[PDB]
């Protein structure tokens, strides 16, 4: 891990913060744009061991899909972990902010970087726990990165995870959450919700449901239907994803591929899958 001087770190905007640190906006040394993520002095050995743990595994990888790792302040306090900055924030925010602004080929390339950034960490046996449209980030030219890395931070430190353990619900496979198996095919559910929260600008999955109505909802075979305008290509294959038997779900191999066939032949993603009305209007 490259590990930067204090004074080549200027810290510019907080983008986000918690208790123990901020993310920052900033210039790396022509400098170049970073994000900055601090740990505050004080900090227990379980804090640095989960903070620098981002960071060591982040430095593990090297794909266009998952945030590049620029370096880390490991020496000087407050220590930092430095990564590429991506302009347009969290996918989920960031679609929310943006309803009906993309085409439906621009959707459905988001979610081919996403399937291709997943698809590296499962075949580097890294399983992620947390996938969802809060841990994607976006950039200047609509590349969906994968982040939020680490080992029981990942889950502690996201809100969405409610107390299995402290799980993300309506993202979460049922195998993980009844008795805590989280493979590379949890994460393939997952990404079928991601999928979901995509192809409808950023709603929430399941609307209302309390958790454990989901749980009920899905233990009985219910599954969310299909966003408006979504090709039938793309429902399929996130109803694929949410198979209740692990071993029925594809892989991120062949969900890359599917994904990579359907850009490839756009009108493919012509034909769409027909939409439930929630409201009926009549005229004369
Ligand atoms: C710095 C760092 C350290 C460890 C791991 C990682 Cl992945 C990173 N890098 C980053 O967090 C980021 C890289 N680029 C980022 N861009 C960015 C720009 C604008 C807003 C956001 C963002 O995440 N906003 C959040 C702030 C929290 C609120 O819920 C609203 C949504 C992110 S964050």
């Amino acid at each position: 891990t490259t590990e930067i001087h204090p004074s080549c770190v200027t810290r510019q905007k907080v983008i986000g913060a918690g208790e123990f640190g901020e993310v920052y906006k900033g210039m790396l040394k022509k400098e170049v744009p970073v994000a900055i993520k601090t740990l505050k002095a004080g900090y227990t050995e379980k804090q640095r061991v989960d903070f620098l743990g981002e960071a060591g595994i982040m430095g593990q990888f090297s794909h266009h899909n998952i945030i590049r790792l620029e370096g880390v302040i490991s020496k000087y306090k407050p220590m930092m972990i430095i990564t590429e900055y991506m302009e347009n924030g969290a996918l989920d925010k960031f679609l929310r902010e943006k309803d009906g602004e993309f085409s439906v080929l621009q959707l459905v390339g988001m979610l081919r970087g996403i399937a291709a950034g997943m698809k590296y960490l499962a075949n580097m046996n890294y399983v992620h726990r947390d996938l969802a449209a809060r841990n994607i980030l976006v950039n200047s030219n609509l590349v969906c990165k994968v982040s939020d890395f680490g080992l029981s931070r990942v889950l502690e430190d996201d809100p969405e995870a409610t107390y299995g353990g402290k799980i993300p619900i309506r993202w979460t496979a049922p195998e993980a959450i009844s008795y805590r198996k989280f493979t590379s095919a949890s994460d393939v559910w997952s990404f079928g919700i991601v999928m979901w929260e995509v192809m409808t600008y950023g709603e929430r999955p399941y609307w209302e449901l309390s958790n454990h109505e989901v749980m009920k909802a899905i233990n009985d075979g219910f599954r969310l239907p299909t966003p408006m305008d979504c090709p039938s290509a793309i429902y399929q294959l996130m109803m694929q994803c949410w198979q209740q038997e692990r071993a029925r779900r594809p892989k991120f191999a062949d969900i890359v591929s599917i994904l990579d066939k359907l850009i490839r032949a756009p009108d493919s993603l012509k034909t769409l899958a027909d939409f439930d009305p929630r409201v009926s209007i009549r005229l004369p």
